[PDB]
Formats: C-alpha cells, sequence, structure tokens
C-alpha cells in the first residue's frame, strides 16, 4: 500500500452517502479528514463542525 508524496491530496468518493448515491467528495473535514460530497454529509458523517467555528456565537 504505497503512499503519494506529501503535499497535495486528491479528492475522494463520499462514502457516507447511501449505497449507489456515491459522489466525488471534493471537500474534506479539516478536523477528521472526512471526505464529504456536500455540507449535507459533512453534518451527517460527524458533528465536528460544532467544535470548529471557534466563534462567540455558539452557545
Ligand atoms: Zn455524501
Ligand atoms: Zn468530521
Amino acid at each position: 500500500g504505497s503512499s503519494g508524496s506529501s503535499g497535495m491530496e486528491p479528492a475522494g468518493p463520499c462514502g457516507f452517502c447511501p449505497a449507489g448515491e456515491v459522489q466525488p467528495a471534493r471537500y474534506t473535514c479539516p478536523r477528521c479528514n472526512a471526505p464529504y460530497c456536500s455540507l449535507r454529509c459533512y453534518r451527517t458523517h460527524g458533528t465536528c463542525a460544532e467544535n470548529f467555528y471557534s466563534g462567540p456565537s455558539s452557545g
């Protein structure tokens, strides 16, 4: 299982999605490196966003 040089990592097939509805996860969770097709999954995969914003808004 070789590994690509360290620098720029390509996208990944959003697995969180339901079998069949596999989309190219162009983005990834900057907290858990989780490839998500869109914001929708980004929230389903995990609740990392909660402790990410880092703003005085959260309650
Ligand atoms: Zn998805
Ligand atoms: Zn995450």
